[PDB]
């Protein structure tokens, strides 16, 4: 394997570099506004050396943006896809490239056959190409590099079953900023070639001056190279056919065919398109050719790409002429006149990478190497891109709670196979495709019309049901002895409980277990442990009387605790009498099932405590406001402001008090300049501290916490023995114009370097620039964030993604919400004044690293801790808990998978998933394999998935959509390096 950290790679360009190098001053180009006025030596075109032009029409969908995904379809999509099949068939050497597999597929299956067959021959003749073919064309910001691959498995899973094709060419035209995380996944998923569009104007002059603007991009951590993937970066301001014939957008607007006529569209450089005859077609030519040889400028090779197309484009057969006969036309004269030294014709994406491909193959041109990532984007000035990363958070959060439910219910139902009575495919495939929806760039990204956000919220909401009834059915399956097992797939045998979704302040909706020394004396209650290690976590449970004990299924006592049930209301808390929380350490076996039974009694039992309650304010004890200390278990020690906020860490009893402050503090809107809305972040100064409360501490055995209402937030701090977890109730209420941030300031001697995340895969440095304004060193936080010098780390995980930074030495903060009421002239036609409540949830992890084997200061990534890793799985991949709902379980099993191998901490099984119907003879279970990195700071068993189930027939590696084998494997054993991730499937006879 390769060393991830003591090797460094060479890469031509390396993004964080580059940055530091940049001025980013932006100058008047001249018609092309953000670059110079192109010249071309017209003498390097001759017979002996031609230009080769593809023009690609092209037709961005949005799933979801100002409408819904229906109303799209109804309205828009189907009318584009009608017109292209009708269109394509009629006009052979017509093309179309078609990236949202969500749509196509909504429209095929409801294609009469002889549609269904015209179809199938415009794809297999090549005219119609689907470019990546995810569900969607996801944001590359926020989204979990899973998603990005259920997404991508979604939509490819599609092609392969009903089209019989796999793109090897990516297409994401919209993403605002782009993620290294893409090429990554698409590199393992067969992908040859990849195109994007949205990065920052002086990144795109930068790289045109240089003709880096086709690379291939590897990762960061990637010394050999194996990684990359060559990518195409469009030079300019926009993917629409004004930004895309070359540099002037007053002449490339003429040769957008339907800004005449009947249409209703114009150019705003105020010249209209004409239509080519046989009197302006050598002029009309001669502009268009010298637009595109100003173009070719830019790019290493003599093919040049051309897109045709723009938001929903292609909706109107009249369109479709227009534009077919206009280019007709000009092409015919452009390849009949020998001085243009120009072939010119409608092409693919995969048509454009193949040319380029065999020029590169002919000595035309060597590439550079890149790495790094293009967050954060900026189209113009200062308009920075950043707001997206927190905008519309109560979604964000759920996209996280519904990516670990789909994890949950594949896994748990892959154990076995279903009758199809069970409609367990169908709920699976619903969950995966709402989950796979919400990946587009106007779903997680928050830049959705607010009917739009309902629809996501209402899928969403039905996918979780879907997950549990899976998750429930499947539980009842692999713990009942199968001598009884006799199911009802209609019966709810258990129910969910989630602590931390949407959260008991959000919605007072956890079950309370009613107990009673009559009727019902006994609860059984399971967990299960996603995770391909033993875990131990605290959960807890709603119990109708606080006089309840907790034992195994074999009678053995379990230490428990019980708290007061405590809810926010100045703003004070109130203690419950209708219902208790118990709370105990469950220790579950790798992907496997552990049952408790909760007990009550008519008094105190012996091996459960009682949390003391001291509420303090300027049985439960009364003070005035103070300073106050806590410890939880070995776990570190914690002190605390009198308005209920951390103040220090005190990690073992022999180290000192580390000064670590949360403060709340709010940023407003420019009263003059460009408002932020959905999208930028646009800031009026620095962030001013929020006016602060009652102080709500509950102290454990088992568990303590510090709760305070403040103004908009409230905030809790909670110790179970370990880095502790904050979870923030925030209600930005009625505060127009607000965006309220988490900041933690400490004297690590950070500088101007922090880490955050991309994915949750990876984590990237980070420079903060003076020169650049505070909106542009503001990132997405995906997951994580962290600081640290040559002593000491924090790191602050994440449970949702959000936007954050460090803004000076020794600090992080993290946005919670935001609330504008201007729209900021992306499209949306809003602002954002449709906020909720949502619970956000954290761990904080203070840490030495002085015994660490860190990367050099060379090395352009970081990478977590033991401690922090496991920190960031508690968040996303939590013990599930399920409640029995019958009062008898007859045939129950203490556990299920005792068995399995307990893999080495730095793997995951990211997916399991069964591939295959019941009526399968051979039965195929597919597993994405996932190896970070963690640093070794001086501080289990091999697992091979292929012989996790019986009678295994065939192992074997292939692409992490499960799309394409790879490599037959050896006595059926699966084998992967650190930053690898690796797919297999298993047959089963
Ligand atoms: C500014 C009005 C014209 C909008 C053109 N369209 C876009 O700018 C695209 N980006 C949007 C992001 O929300 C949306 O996805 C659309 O596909
Ligand atoms: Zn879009």
């Amino acid at each position: 394997c390769q060393d991830v950290v003591q090797d460094v790679p060479n890469v031509d360009v390396q993004m964080l570099e580059l940055y530091d190098r940049m001025s980013f001053k932006d100058i008047d180009g001249g018609v092309w506004k953000q670059g110079w006025n192109i010249k071309y030596d017209p003498l390097k075109y001759n017979a002996h050396h031609k230009l080769k032009v593809f023009v690609v029409p092209h037709s961005h969908n949005d799933p979801g943006w100002i409408q819904t995904f229906e109303e799209y379809y109804q309205h828009d999509t189907k009318h584009i896809l009608s017109n292209a099949l009708r269109h394509l068939h009629d006009n052979p050497e017509m093309k179309f490239i078609w990236a949202e597999i969500s749509y196509f597929a909504r429209f095929y299956h409801d294609l009469g056959e002889n549609k269904k067959l015209q179809m199938k021959s415009i794809v297999k003749n090549g005219q119609l190409e689907f470019v990546t073919g995810g569900w969607v064309m996801p944001d590359e910001a926020n989204s979990h590099w899973r998603n990005v691959l259920l997404q991508l498995t979604e939509g490819q899973t599609w092609l392969k079953q009903f089209m019989n094709v796999t793109p090897t060419a990516s297409w994401a035209i919209d993403p605002f900023g782009h993620s290294p995380t893409m090429p990554y996944i698409l590199q393992k998923s067969g992908f040859k070639n990849m195109l994007i569009q949205r990065t920052h104007y002086s990144v795109k002059k930068e790289l045109a001056q240089q003709r880096q603007l086709e690379f291939l991009w590897r990762q960061i951590w990637d010394n050999k190279g194996d990684t990359a993937l060559f990518t195409h970066m469009m030079p300019f301001y926009s993917y629409d056919i004004p930004h895309t014939c070359g540099p002037d957008p007053k002449v490339c607007c003429q040769f957008d065919f339907k800004r005449m006529g009947s249409f209703g569209l114009s150019c705003p450089w105020k010249v209209p398109p004409r239509t080519i005859s046989d009197q302006n077609v050598a002029a009309r030519s001669d502009l268009l050719v010298d637009q595109w040889k100003k173009k070719a400028e830019l790019y290493r090779t003599n093919v040049l790409l051309i897109p045709l197309g723009d938001d929903f484009r292609f909706k109107q057969n009249t369109e479709w002429d227009v534009q077919r006969v206009n280019y007709e036309r000009l092409f015919e004269h452009i390849n009949s006149q020998a001085h243009f030294n120009v072939q010119a014709q409608f092409g693919t994406l995969q048509e454009y990478f193949d040319a380029v491909h065999q020029a590169e193959r002919a000595g035309q041109a060597e590439f550079p190497t890149l790495s790094g990532d293009f967050f954060t984007y900026a189209d113009r000035s200062d308009n920075y891109w950043s707001g997206y990363y927190t905008s519309r958070p109560y979604h964000k959060r759920m996209d996280r709670v519904l990516m670990h439910y789909v994890r949950a219910a594949e896994m748990l139902s892959a154990w076995h196979s279903w009758d199809g009575m069970a409609r367990i495919e169908e709920r699976l495939e619903q969950a995966r495709r709402e989950l796979s929806l919400f990946q587009h760039h106007d779903g997680i990204t928050g830049t959705a019309k607010t009917h739009v956000v309902v629809d996501y919220e209402q899928r969403m909401q039905e996918a979780l049901k879907a997950c549990q009834m899976v998750m429930q059915q499947s539980v009842y399956r692999l713990l009942t002895k199968p001598s009884i097992y006799s199911p009802d797939f209609s019966f709810s045998y258990f129910t969910l409980d989630d602590s931390r979704w949407p959260g008991s302040g959000v919605e007072d909706s956890r079950t309370t277990i009613i107990l009673g020394e009559d009727i019902l004396p006994s609860k059984h209650v399971v967990m299960h442990n996603t995770l391909p290690h033993w875990r131990e976590q605290l959960v807890d449970f709603y119990v109708s009387s606080p006089f309840v004990s907790v034992t195994d299924l074999a009678n053995n006592p379990v230490e428990a605790q019980v708290s007061p049930v405590w809810s926010w209301h100045t703003i004070h808390p109130q203690g419950s009498t209708t219902k208790y929380r118990i709370i105990f350490k469950a220790r579950v076996p790798p992907m496997g099932l552990a049952t408790y039974v909760l007990t009550i009694s008519d008094s105190k039992p012996e091996h459960t405590s009682y949390a003391s309650n001291l509420l303090l304010r300027k049985d439960v004890k009364f003070g005035d406001p103070r300073e106050i200390s806590l410890r939880v278990g070995n776990g570190p020690t914690l002190a605390f402001s009198e308005q209920g906020l951390l103040k220090s860490i005190q990690l073992t009893q022999d180290s000192p008090h580390v000064p670590v402050h949360f403060k709340f503090l709010k940023y407003g809107v420019r009263s003059h300049g460009d408002r932020s809305g959905a999208y930028l972040f646009l800031p009026n100064g620095p962030a001013s501290p929020v006016e602060l409360p009652v102080v709500l501490v509950t102290k454990g055995k088992l568990e303590s916490s510090v709760s305070v209402g403040l103004p908009s937030v409230v905030h809790q701090t909670i110790m179970r023995g370990g880095a502790p977890e904050i979870r923030n109730l925030v209600d930005i209420g009625s505060l127009d114009n607000t965006e309220i941030v988490m900041r933690l300031e400490t004297h690590i001697d950070s500088g101007d370097i922090f880490y955050t995340d991309l994915n949750g895969l990876q984590f990237i440095k980070r420079r903060r620039l003076d020169k650049l304004p505070l909106q542009a060193n503001y990132y997405p936080i995906p997951s994580g964030m962290f600081i640290e010098d040559a002593n000491t780390r924090l790191t602050l995980l994440t449970g949702q993604p959000l936007g954050g930074s460090s803004l000076a030495s020794g600090e992080l903060e993290i946005m919670q919400d935001r609330r504008l009421a201007s729209d900021d002239e992306r499209g949306l036609g809003q602002g954002v004044l449709d906020n909720k409540p949502v619970l956000h949830i954290y761990r904080l992890v203070l840490e030495k690293v002085n015994n660490c084997v860190r990367p050099s200061e060379l090395h352009p990534a970081g990478y977590l801790t033991s401690a922090a890793h496991k920190a960031s799985q508690s968040l996303l991949d939590p013990l599930d808990k399920f409640i029995f709902a019958e009062n008898e379980w007859i045939g129950a099993q203490g556990q299920f998978g005792g068995d399995h191998p307990s893999a080495r901490e730095d793997l995951d099984v990211s997916v399991m998933r069964r591939l295959t119907k019941s009526s399968a003879k051979t039965q195929r279970v597919g597993y994405v394999l996932h190896r970070t990195n963690l640093m070794q700071c001086g501080t289990t068993q091999k697992l091979d998935v292929c012989h996790l189930l019986p009678n295994v027939a065939r192992c074997e590696r292939t692409t992490l959509t499960f799309l394409q084998n790879l490599e037959h494997l050896d006595g059926m054993v699966a084998p992967v390096c650190p930053m690898e991730t690796a797919a297999y499937v298993s047959s089963h006879s």
